[PDB]
């Protein structure tokens, strides 16, 4: 009868998710500056920098190191954008805001989850909390944000979280435009899909999101987990060689989703 | 050169801090309903219940079980008060608000720390975060809150946190009034005391707080860590026999503090 | 050259919007307790009361008076729900939370607008601000909330605000079920509809919302502005005689919307 | 019996409070850029600008115009500091944050009042609300903030609001240092001073605040209402000629306060 309540369990991840890497250039202004298996995109403009995702909470100083290596001081970081506000992508946002000039733009769903530090998650409860942060600007579906002339467009793709967002922008490479699509996760890891009281239209939202991702302007696809789009950040000059199209990414995710639905019904 | 960033570390505590106990009566309306080494006080009135502190985050269901055993349903819990908003005392507040009718009253300092889930701590950084919660009412020093005729008075005693508070109220036992003082921690565990840029008047605040605690109306002293006031919750009918006076508690804390100052100067 | 900046202008409304009325019964548990031209619905259950909308900020005490007349004390009010978080419907929510046991449930969009006190409105800027309030529970589209056995279902109908919601529930009258639909505004008063940078999919959302409202379970329709559904709260026993169906309400709103689009294109 | 609830009343002020003025230089880096009777101080450094107070809500564009005239673009504004978070000093803060790079630093008391948009004021209720804004950094008493080498020190002086703050910094004029003290209001306009349930130690805090203001480093005193320190912003080259010392300002305020106490006791 002498059994204490369990200790808090820390959110632990594969080592490669926490393996620092030097900046890897994607296009003329766009760099991967996160870890080998977590995306954090730096977009550098004549009028300041944008960060899309930060990865895990303990990655803040690494990101700042890579920004510095790129010529970006804490004051130069103007804007943080997010794919979705889980601990492994928005983890260091609170600390980055404290240590830089960065302000956060996000949709309402991502803002309230971020402001909760990821607590009371629809699926994971309080299992994956991180330092809470406030959004400085609330964006609507299809809204644009422009920094130093690079134009970022929000495309809501609710499912993995209610606030899951794809961000698209046009960069250059070899004098030619490169339409980059940073599409969010389309996974539903351990989720109850059917009849979920916390997310009654979950399935309809995922289906709509597959269609949204399929139709993005998308010369180059990147995802918060690089493996999801067949990126290999450790592969240097061939890091993006095997990358999926947005269409292939959406199709793969939908096939997996359909399998999961069938297993849920059986399980 | 292949070294990943460290995993997040969970806030782990002595087993006794997480050891559930049945409700232990302190006075006619006042019960200890937390664990063997973390205080959570239930005050039951004809017009609803008050909880002072909740302990650790994983204690929410245990607290609700003990409330139920006391005749208090989730709807009957009206108010949560806090000693200070660290993870081991305010841990389950967010979840309790979700699962009960309880609203939170706290001073501004405790409210902003609670709303941060204990992140960006003046001394511990992000090492001890917990689910964030919002305060429903902001209280000033000396302000009273009355529930079912039990009158709670706030006495600010800044130091351990900027928002550290003692709560006092008068209960009964054997037809006679019992002035209960729930005084906050007066410890400064691993704190930089002198010349702390995040807390420049830390020492002056602690000194003022020793004086405040010394003068509280105090037939019976209780503390968030029971050992600090020489309570032994596991000792049944003699649980409070060895309890310190508020004067002795303050004197002991000040002596320890003075020792720590001298060691800091030497160290 | 001696011209000061203009004085702040107060949000002023037709007198009838501020004309108090006694409670008007809609069904066995459902009462209109607002003013002659602003809806505030009280639903009374064996397990506490629900308020849907509060009207204008200065209506808080009137609402509390009408609740008292109905047998509902401040402690009995459990839940506040909202159509949308503009000043003339969510106005007194902050004060009601301070003065009652009520907690607020709303979607993310309505929560962030409520938390801003209606400032930085997509269309009205800071022209219609009110006291800010926090949401205690975030609801998803189609999610249910149950109080004393009355089941409330959320139906998002974005347009008038991003967070505009219809609430439906089943009450009784004469032993027979009455499916009540409290549908939000479908107006777009002075809005820029086409190419709005703050709301790029505004038109698509309104169209979807007309379809949503048309299909609601709807024996009885009520709207935040009673005139919108042809209610006349001052008409006593015939107050709801001329009420529109949800289908007629949606059709009328869509026709008006189409006219407004055509005028915008011309204007 | 046909009497509607009263219309909302706008917070209206003397015309001179809203009368724009060109920037007026105080010292080498410090400018008054508000209106003739509301202070808004711009401090310009090689590493960005600081704004102390903004005045009324409708002053945002005027402030931005004056900043531009000074060579300060929206991106150059790094920090907003506040005397206290009433509508006539923090009014345009939300809008300035939206339109500039500025982040807000304030103590906990001022932060929670700012976050409420000045609603539920201890003395004025909801009579003087303004757009709410979030603080980006919480400061403690005596804490310093450094921008481009100008060092700002916070001195809490609770009373007029719980979060009332004096800010001090050292600028230059004619090669000599000029210790500037921006001391908050010490007025208590229509306040209940004795036995105020919302502010039980009000009198003790004011007394402490008179002593704090008296002892500030103070070659030049400025106040949120210039008349309080005998500044005349419209008087050009003699604008500050008649300015009070911090000692004289504190003495005058204490004398007035004592008179008010005596009248309250009589009244
Ligand atoms: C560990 C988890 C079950 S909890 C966390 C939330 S969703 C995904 C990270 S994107 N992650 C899940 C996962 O990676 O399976
Ligand atoms: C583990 C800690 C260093 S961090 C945490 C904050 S203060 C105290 C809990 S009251 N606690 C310290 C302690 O118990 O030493
Ligand atoms: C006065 C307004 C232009 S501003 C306010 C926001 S939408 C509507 C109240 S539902 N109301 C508009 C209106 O009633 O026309
Ligand atoms: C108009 C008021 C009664 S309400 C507002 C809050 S304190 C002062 C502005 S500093 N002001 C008071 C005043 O100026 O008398
Ligand atoms: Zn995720
Ligand atoms: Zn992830
Ligand atoms: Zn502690
Ligand atoms: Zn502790
Ligand atoms: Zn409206
Ligand atoms: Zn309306
Ligand atoms: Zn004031
Ligand atoms: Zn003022």
């Amino acid at each position: 009868a002498e059994v204490p309540l369990p200790q808090l369990r820390a959110y632990t991840v594969d080592a490669s998710w926490l393996q620092p890497m030097a900046p890897l250039q994607i296009a003329d202004h766009t760099w991967q500056i996160g870890t080998e298996d977590l995306t954090a995109l730096l977009v550098q403009t004549p009028d300041g920098a944008v960060l899309l995702d930060g990865g895990m909470p303990q990655m803040a100083s690494h990101l700042l190191d890579n920004m510095k290596a790129r010529g970006v001081t804490p004051r130069d970081l103007r804007l943080i954008l997010l794919s979705h506000a889980h601990a492994d992508h928005a983890g260091p946002v609170a600390e980055l805001k404290r240590r830089t000039g960065a302000k956060v733009a996000a949709n309402a769903e991502s803002a309230v989850l971020l402001a909760r530090g990821g607590s009371d998650d629809l699926h994971f409860g309080d299992g994956i909390t991180y330092p809470p942060a406030n959004a400085d600007r609330i964006v609507m579906d299809g809204e644009v944000i422009t920094v130093g002339g690079i134009v970022f467009t929000a495309h809501f793709m609710a499912g993995h979280t209610p606030g899951s967002t794809a961000w698209t922008w046009t960069d250059t490479r070899n004098g030619k435009p490169v339409r980059i699509a940073y599409a969010d996760s389309l996974s539903a890891p351990g989720y109850q899909l059917q009849g979920n009281p916390r997310y009654p239209h979950l399935i309809e939202d995922y289906r709509r999101s597959f269609a949204t991702v399929r139709a993005l302007p998308c010369d180059v696809l990147l995802t918060p987990h690089p493996g999801a789009s067949n990126w290999d950040y450790a592969a240097g000059a061939r890091a993006g060689a095997k990358a999926l199209t947005c269409k292939a990414y959406a199709d793969a995710a939908e096939q997996k989703f359909d399998g999961q639905l069938a297993k849920e019904t059986a399980g």
